[PDB]
RNA sequence: UGAGGAUUACCC
RNA sequence: AUGAGGAUUACCCAUG
RNA sequence: UGAGGAUUACCC
RNA sequence: AUGAGGAUUACCCAUG
């Protein structure tokens, strides 16, 4: 094992997929960036910390980068025009068995997953109503 | 459209799913909540604000049941032994058009799609390794 | 669903029923007032709050008008004698299954049925004795 | 008359209903409760007052036992847990007559009975949405 | 029932028509946003208050952007070339039964009905002659 | 030519339909009243000016009258029991071509027209919900 | 500028 | 939070 | 209150 | 610790 491993993070059906690849551990701080010049690249980084005595708490962010290429002294460099962030906590008690993890996993999935309507609201740019 | 109705939260294929349905809508913050007493349900609260001049901003919060050993209906204290809570919050630039709009929520499932890294290691009770 | 529908506050038999619509649902307060003038309509407003950590609080009040035209300045305004106003508090602990609440709304109907010493005390302009 | 009789609080259709019956007079506060233990008791009180010059006002209060996993008879901690409050204030001008107070009793019973929004959301676990 | 949804705020035949979709109703006041970018996007918000002790009074506002893409640096972003704004106030007593409400609503659709003086001195970048 | 004439203010099929008639233009403030009383009447002012380097500004006015008779010492007078009042300002950049001005008329009859979100608050005595 | 008020081209 | 505290009723009071 | 301004629920 | 606090996003704020 080693959950450390790369993933695809946009799947756009097999062309142009966003795959991210391991990056750092420094820190405590698990980063996986898109192979992309840092200023361009996709970043996403994990963290778990007993938070209390009783609860462990993940820290977790995604950065999606709109990229550019801006005229800087009359020279062109790779940029992003901006970024989109994604920060998440999750807190769990240490009392939650593996099988009760698993429940916390396939709520957040079940959340996000295509027609519900909280993707439905993000995709087109309104809230829940 | 008009998003705000019951969804699946947790899909245990048909048979154990897990409905959330509309339960609240004070200060248009939608909530969602399964049908349980309040200490044991399964609840999900949306808003979207713009956060500054540049950015919007979505609140989505998620709290879910320790359900091992859980005695349905009965009082199970302190809460915090019993409860996990998912915070997320998700800025994007006023620049962001649908589609990119669609990338974002893309990167989001992927994120959390099983077999990747981050829902393996909190599934298991772990961290990066 | 939506719960937040029109209903008939006083039942006179069909005919001279008051109903009352929803009007109003900012800063989470729900409210609903008869088709009259603002000045003479029949109001109703529901809140709910998580009070405490174990408990939620709905807070409910109705408003009843005797109407009346009143000559104000030698001109004849739609106007209100005086409002009769219910008050009332419930608060839940957050352990309550959808069963106990199921049980607290049968006790307030009974409370109030034809015939059961309170309402047969208001109606009469007396005190239980 | 003399109301201050026993009578049925929940109506479970004739079997399992609970009534409840005078338990005490102390200061014209009139008091009605199961037949329980005091922690574990449907009670209701009631009293009329002239609180002001131009308003009688009066106070209703309805305890109620959280019955889902109840041991009976037991010694069941925090008290808090276990038991909803319900807290009505009605005020009623010095000018309402018989009639006046019976259609004040009507539109009480129009906001409790059954399908309406407020009995509704309180049944569901719910606000108003 | 609800009146916070998504309508269409300009008619155009039955494509280009412009709509305008539910996305906060923070503090009293709600706000409609149409799709895609935000900066690019139309905008409606509306609030009443008791101005005073017989006066209800709401507020209206709109905003019509000239979509452009803005190039800086060879950076090109989505944004509006400029706004215009347009801001009312509608002061009603309340003692307006809803006969008087609707009147007004006609007084205001007449006002602006086509060919009637006002809309067409404003579709003409025009004054009164 | 001329759009300072006559208009319908209020249609009411073709009978007790408002008819607001020209009456003043001085300094730049043009006025519209409905026949009959002074007292009793409809009025409707409009005025541009340039707000800015860049902004035009349009002030519209409208005033809705409760028509009544009053009645002091004997001597009855025909008065407005009282009056709703809209105030709308509309600022419109000198950049605007005679085709985004008509899309600026569109958005505004869109507003207020019949079943959608506003004008349905309003006629209603309501606000959002 | 103001989801500031108004006896509404007034006032704060 | 509490009040068989008050109201002109989504406001005020007192106590803690 | 304002035929006061605005980067528009801000400001005078 | 808490915030439908902010960000230029492993940083900052406020409260407790």
């Amino acid at each position: 094992a080693s959950n450390f491993t790369q993933f695809v993070l946009v799947d756009n059906g097999g062309t142009g997929d966003v795959t991210v690849a391991p990056s750092n551990f420094a820190n405590g701080v698990a980063e996986w960036i898109s192979s992309n010049s840092r200023s361009q690249a996709y970043k996403v980084t994990c963290s778990v910390r007993q938070s209390s005595a009783q609860n462990r708490k993940y820290s977790i962010k995604v950065e999606v980068p709109k990229v550019a290429t801006q005229t800087v002294g009359g020279v062109e460099l790779p940029v992003a025009a901006w970024r989109s962030y994604l920060n998440m906590e999750l807190t769990i008690p240490i009392f939650a068995t593996n099988s009760d993890c698993e429940l916390i996993v396939k709520a957040m999935q079940g959340l996000l997953k295509d027609g519900n309507p909280i993707p439905s609201a993000i995709a087109a740019n309104s809230g829940i109503y």
